[PDB]
DNA sequence: CGGGATGCTGGTCGGACTG
DNA sequence: CAGTCCGACCCGCATCCCGGA
């Protein structure tokens, strides 16, 4: 299929992307290679069918065009492809398909003769909250599913090696099914691009997925949800996702590598419905990306404020050790609980099922005495997001106690 | 030049190493490829001169031999090499040289069709001490120079990539001069081998060497000095055997410019080892490495240090505040005074008086008082020769002397 | 300095080859 | 007769050498 090759198609002539460079004189140079199909002294339009079956007396011609900054163009002689290769085998190529292969050959080699390490993948700062600025952009944010697998970044070392490394900046062993497909895909795409994704196979626990990724069965898939260039880390998230989609338009025959579906939302409610939907399809949640977010690598565990994860909260039990009130605004005068981690380190937990009138009334009517006799030392189940690395649970809310009490009635 | 190719030479026929395999029946199979040079219907001996100039009407013949466990041998047809390649260019090969290239081709491909990640480099436990067990082995230990550079392990990923990683298990950028030569060297050597060495360029500070190794834009001026090798499937292999394999690897290619084997020295006693250490310091190296002859390769998994290597280097210098004194507990150190300095973190450690006899250490610990020490030694600054920092206390610490010099034997 | 030619390794294809 | 080896064919990466500026 055409458009699997990089470049623009126009007036029946397909041209690969111009490769620009500087010369000794300091002027700008451009070099372009182009493919055309000639039958009966006529350039005919290129069709997807002629990649499977030849057309009678059609000849493919390849030529290059070269010119300095605002100078006259120079053309090469036409190399005529009149015949496919591996002509007897199942490897056989059509004339047209073989010409594009030779064109992409000369193109990739020209790029190599006239032209990179591991970058830590970007990390998500926000958790079940979407900053209002996400919907103040000219473009709507993107929503993606949140797969509970193992994270991996792909790149090509320039010598030709495909690098698959981890969130801990560690190269992966095995995954030959994926590295094989990445080697194929990198012939058709810019070799400097980093592909950022998740190793995963659906309906499988993370212990199994992490088991295959770390160990040295070729059954995992690679779901790419982002890309970036080392020299253009400020490129907006939106533009990075159009480029990523042009990369995957090229190859749709891949079996183990997949682009992650992108969803547009205009408000928080649209986003929370997609998060609901992905949980029922068995995923871990949703990812929200600001449309103008740059690529902020996670150097020294840095989290970007232009992504948000939408996940369900974790469950745990803690010992209630004290109570207090909120400080800021509406939370001022509203009661908060103080649980404690086994390290005697303590944290605030928010009553989830009480109105603000209750939180005000409860903090007014409670005494150190009545809390020592009825609440101290009780076990309290706490929905929380993450543990601050401090170990403190973040965004902690009290679901309820084991032994059920009504705190409104305590005397 | 012949011995640049793996295999044995005998009766004028060179044969590459047998590649063994299993069959469905479970019997052992062996496959061998061999090269011979025939002139006038006679196998003539292969010479290094035939790699630069052809011999008239000599033809090189390549053939394979294949046989199952204790079964009759099967022979292939002879592939005749009558002509070198790149015949007009400076790339030209002789007939004989071209045949060995084609043999090593079929050999490497057969090995690939019938057949690995980072392992943390092994770490040195002992410091300016050589255990007596090093000299109880059937073979004498090996001493090497200690280059103050950056450590690196080389291996080949099997797909064809050359991996150069660090002690931190992190792949290196740049070093194209070194990776280029490793790719050429790995055509002739077992592809399963790890080469363990040091990135270095002599008479240059470590800030510069580390500067070129870490950055992705080095000037391609560093060298790679290999001092060990290992196989993932045979980490119990004794140090001695690993160094012959390593030396056979480097016998092959001596044309390399950026890759070097580290000179091996035999010693029979501690004094022999310390003279080599002295000698390397005067040539500007950091010290010596001592390897027990039967030491396996123990990778530094959780910063694990192997008790079958020892470094011999000069000690570091520092100043600490004297805060207390005590005595030794074990044997000859019993009743002998020790000082107690303190790190800025208020953590304290024992320092040994270096220039006092044991009679002095006994007398001092008997005659000293908390009073006399609080008034003349407490809080003073004391220079301390030490080895390393315990992962923070200085280890093997010795007192050179104080800033303001006092004679502690005369304190009253 | 751009590119054809040459040779190399790794990939796939297809036809023996042999227990 | 089931892998099991291997020549053949392509292709990306090197180097060598000769136009092409
Ligand atoms: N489409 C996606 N976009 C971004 N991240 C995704 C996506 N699908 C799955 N993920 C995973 O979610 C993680 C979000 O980054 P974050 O810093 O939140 O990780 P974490 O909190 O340490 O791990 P977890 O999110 O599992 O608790 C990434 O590491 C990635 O592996
Ligand atoms: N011939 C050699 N054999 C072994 N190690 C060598 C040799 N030459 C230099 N070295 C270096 O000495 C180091 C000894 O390992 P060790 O665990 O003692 O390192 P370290 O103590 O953390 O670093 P340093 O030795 O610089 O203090 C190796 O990492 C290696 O880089
Ligand atoms: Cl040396």
């Amino acid at each position: 299929m055409l458009n699997q090759f990089p470049g623009q198609y126009s007036n029946n002539i397909f041209c690969f992307p111009p490769i620009e460079s500087e010369t000794k004189s300091g002027k700008k140079a451009s070099w372009i290679i182009c493919v055309q199909v000639v039958q009966h002294n006529t350039i005919i339009p290129i069709t997807d069918e002629m990649f499977s079956t030849d057309v009678k007396d059609a000849v493919a011609e390849i030529f290059t065009k070269f010119f300095v900054e605002e100078g006259a163009v120079r053309i090469s002689k036409m190399t005529r492809v009149t015949e496919g290769k591996n002509l007897g085998k199942k490897n056989a190529t059509t004339v047209v398909h073989q010409a594009f292969k030779d064109a992409l050959s000369k193109y990739n080699r020209h790029a190599r003769q006239k032209r990179r390490g591991m970058i830590p993948p970007m990390l998500v700062k926000y958790f079940n909250i979407i900053p209002k600025t996400f919907f103040e952009e000219e473009t709507d944010p993107i929503v993606q599913r949140k797969r509970n697998g193992v994270r991996a970044v792909a790149c090509q070392q320039g010598d030709g090696c495909i690098l698959l490394y981890s969130r801990t900046e560690k190269e992966f062993l095995g995954l030959d099914n994926i590295k094989k497909e990445l080697k194929q895909l990198y012939l058709f795409i810019d070799v400097r691009v980093y592909l950022d994704g998740e190793l995963y196979l659906h309906r499988k626990p993370l212990q199994w997925i992490a088991g295959q990724a770390n160990a040295k069965s070729s059954e995992l898939h690679f779901y790419v949800f982002d890309c970036f260039w080392s020299d253009q880390l400020q490129m907006p998230s939106n533009k990075r996702q159009q480029l990523l989609t042009n990369i995957f338009k090229q190859k749709e025959d891949l079996t183990f590598i997949h682009q992650v579906e992108n969803f547009s939302v205009k408000n928080v409610d649209e986003a929370l419905r997609l998060k609901a939907q992905f949980i029922k399809e068995g995923y871990e949640g949703a990812i929200v990306r600001n449309a103008n977010g740059p690529y902020e690598p996670g150097y020294n565990n840095y989290h970007s404020a232009h992504l948000a994860k939408l996940k369900p909260l974790l469950d745990a039990e803690f010992i209630l050790v004290d109570y207090t009130q909120g400080k800021k605004g509406k939370d001022l005068g509203a009661i908060l609980w103080v649980c404690e981690l086994p390290n005697k380190k303590r944290f605030v937990v928010t009553p989830k099922h009480l109105t603000y009138a209750d939180r005000y009334a409860l903090f007014q009517k409670l005494t150190p005495a009545l809390f020592k006799k009825h609440l101290y030392g009780k076990e309290l189940t706490v929905e929380y997001a993450e543990l601050s690395p401090t170990g403190i649970p973040l965004q902690a809310r009290a679901v309820g106690f084991r032994e059920p009490i009504n705190v409104l009635e305590i005397i």
